[PDB]
């Protein structure tokens, strides 16, 4: 049970840009967070969905033996997982990730939240950092 609760850019994208490609990368994942991250975008920076349908994008379900998921489209190619998966990801791509945003991703952990990393082309864009919910 845990969502989406704050998300930080990766240095050279603003973090409404980031939330934005959170979104598109978590539209298909199927879990309970890839909701919280799709509302996370919108309630806190932008209220904005995906553009698969008007620009035939492609979405790409998270798997576990990546342990990540995103979305491929003509003109934008970005994808959110676990920073293990991403920062991977990005060395594999040729690119690279902001080690300050890479540090916020680790406190996002010691604080006991999970920090998805999201990237467009081949660099992060941001973080998103997930937090745990209380309920009785």
């Amino acid at each position: 049970n845990r969502q989406a609760s704050e998300f930080i850019p990766a240095q050279g994208v603003d973090e409404k840009t980031l939330a934005d490609a959170a979104q598109l990368a978590s539209l298909a994942d199927e879990t309970p967070e890839g909701r919280s991250i799709v509302i996370l975008a919108k309630q806190r920076f932008n209220l904005r969905e995906r553009d698969v349908q008007s620009l035939h994008a492609t979405f790409v379900p998270f798997t576990a033996q990546s342990r990540m998921s995103g979305i491929n489209i003509d003109n934008r190619m970005i994808r959110k997982g676990s920073v293990d998966a991403i920062r991977r990801h990005v060395e594999a791509n040729g690119g690279h990730f902001p080690t300050d945003v890479d540090q916020k991703v680790d406190q996002v952990a010691r604080q006991g939240a999970t920090p998805l990393v999201v990237v467009e082309g081949s660099r992060v864009l941001g973080v998103i950092a997930l937090k745990d919910i209380v309920k009785g």
